[PDB]
């Protein structure tokens, strides 16, 4: 049937959302459109690219994108990764199917933190697929 769409959103579409897009494409498959966006665009975090390369997933061609209203309104599920009280978190429109998936921000930390968060996101998406 028709493709379903998942949208991972956060502050700068930099790390958590990029690793989620990378895992999402691999796990969910071609029957899903797997996108990611931010309220700002900070570029794809180098350590996030390296963390995904370690698990044989290439995210070097990903782009850091801004939130698109036509993808929010037409998505089957919008997943917020930006911590609700943290700083600069995106405002979501009403009736849009949403869930908050909380993972620690690996920004400015050692590569091990990117590995930890990468793996927490892996399991979250794997379990999501099996719902
Ligand atoms: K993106």
């Amino acid at each position: 049937m028709d493709k379903k769409t998942i949208y991972f959103i956060c502050t700068g579409n930099s790390a958590r959302s990029q690793m989620a897009e990378g895992w999402g494409k691999e796990i969910l498959g071609e029957g899903w459109n797997v996108y990611s966006a931010g309220i700002e665009t900070h570029g794809v975090n180098p350590k996030a690219i390296e963390a995904m390369k370690e698990v044989d997933i290439d995210i070097s061609n990903h782009t850091s994108d801004l939130i698109d209203n036509d993808i929010l309104k037409q998505s089957d599920l919008v997943v917020t990764l930006c911590s609700d009280a943290d700083n600069n978190c995106p405002i979501l429109p009403p009736n849009v199917k949403k869930e908050h998936w909380g993972f620690d921000d690996p920004a400015g930390k050692e590569w091990s933190e990117f590995q930890r968060v990468r793996d927490e996101i892996k399991l979250a998406i794997e379990k999501f697929k099996l719902r």
